[PDB]
């Protein structure tokens, strides 16, 4: 039907239907440790979410999206690079086939297993479809995803997938704290770029945190039991939904840290 | 935040991101029964669908779809005024919130209470996304709602509608047979035209039953009881989701009896 992570349809190919996905500030990216210099003026990350509202999750066909109320400050990202205050619309994740890859985003080209995107929007601009306008509509906040100890706070998510399996399929997701997916420190690097996904616009401040978090190899496992096709069409395994790493070109990724 | 059947956002106001809308080949239209004249050379409708394979039922916002296997000719269309195999792909219905209203298409400018269409795709473009590109691309057949004696057939989509009462929600529904949703008689009108919603293309042999459909009052009642809205979103009742007639312009209907 449309763009995907397979054979015919997968990122390779975006370009064509996508020319900016040759952009400037095309995302991921590499991150080079030794030339991602730590930047002491970079402030520390806020990152409120104790009263996060989630609403729904859904297999939307490319991965799956836990959805927020983001009609009030309630669940919001503030300070690090950013100027005034994002707000939480969605979170989602990107995994491999294999524990080897997974990730978007590459730390001296190690990828880890899986990557959690926490979605937000400048509140500046009013709503998400007007702020992904603007080179500075959105933040993401980027999340190593490492096969270890159980993650707690992944375990609603994991236990309700089984109601998601097909593309366009949904469910209730009310009372999950997103806090729960965090690491310990927020550490983190920083760089404009893009979204990961179709149609690729360059709105994104990227913060992402040094350190990853510890899921179990069944809770990974569970994630690629989800199926790219709709119910009733042939069986395609929702596997290495991640773009690779694109070219940084003119663009300097700063680090919060030493 | 986009089209739809409300006061700002409703069919009156659609030409506006949509210009087809003011299109020449433009539906649904008013059947006049004093032109749309008997043509001897019309085939009879071919219905096939004792192998249709329903697979789920969604509320998208704008209707309510039941969406079929359409990978083979198990449940298709062919003869009256259709050259070649045309596929069922999915069916939906336009209703009122009044029995005096909801139907797309009129006869004399009689509106019925609801509508309902069987949406069909046109073998020799491979897929239904090469399909609408083409102006013989879809074949809807459209089957007039009056209010009367319960509908057997219907039943079983009536009462899965409890589960998708908000936009975005989805059920499976598999094993319905859309034979239960036919008249005795298949004498139609014909003309060439287009989606009755955007983006409107002008891709659609219509063919319009004769002979109306009875459903009971309490049938139409559950339609009503549907929401236009999300879950959590302020209620908006799905009603009145018709698209009224458009001007015939240099087109002909032709009726299949005398
Ligand atoms: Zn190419
Ligand atoms: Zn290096
Ligand atoms: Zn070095
Ligand atoms: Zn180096
Ligand atoms: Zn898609
Ligand atoms: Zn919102
Ligand atoms: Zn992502
Ligand atoms: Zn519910
Ligand atoms: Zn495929
Ligand atoms: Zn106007
Ligand atoms: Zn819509
Ligand atoms: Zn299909
Ligand atoms: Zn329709």
């Amino acid at each position: 039907h449309h763009w995907g992570y397979g054979k015919h349809n997968g990122p390779e190919h975006w370009h064509k239907d996508f020319p900016i996905a040759k952009g400037e500030r095309q995302s991921p990216v590499d991150i080079d440790t030794h030339t991602a210099k730590y930047d002491p003026s970079l402030k520390p990350l806020s990152v409120s979410y104790d009263q996060a509202t989630s609403l729904r999750i859904l297999n939307n066909g490319h991965a799956f999206n836990v959805e927020f109320d983001d009609s009030q400050d309630k669940a919001v990202l503030k300070g690090g690079p950013l100027d005034g205050t994002y707000r939480l619309i969605q979170f989602h994740f990107h995994w491999g086939s294999l524990d080897g890859q997974g990730s978007e985003h590459t730390v001296d080209k190690k990828k880890y297993a899986a990557e959690l995107h926490l979605v937000h929007w400048n509140t500046k601009y009013g709503d998400f479809g007007k702020a992904v306008q603007q080179p500075d509509g959105l933040a993401v906040l980027g999340i190593f995803l490492k096969v270890g100890s159980a993650k707690p706070g992944l375990q609603k998510v994991v236990d309700v997938l089984d109601s998601i399996k097909t593309k366009g399929k949904s469910a209730d997701f009310t009372n999950f704290d997103p806090r729960g997916l965090l690491p310990e420190s927020l550490d983190y690097w920083t760089y404009p770029g893009s979204l990961t996904t179709p149609p690729l616009l360059e709105c994104v401040t990227w913060i992402v945190l040094k350190e990853p978090i510890s899921v179990s190899s069944e809770q990974v496992l569970k994630f690629r039991k989800l199926n790219f096709n709709g119910e009733g069409e042939p069986e395609e395994l929702m596997v290495d939904n991640w773009r690779p790493a694109q070219p940084l070109k003119n663009r300097q990724i700063k680090a919060s840290f030493k």
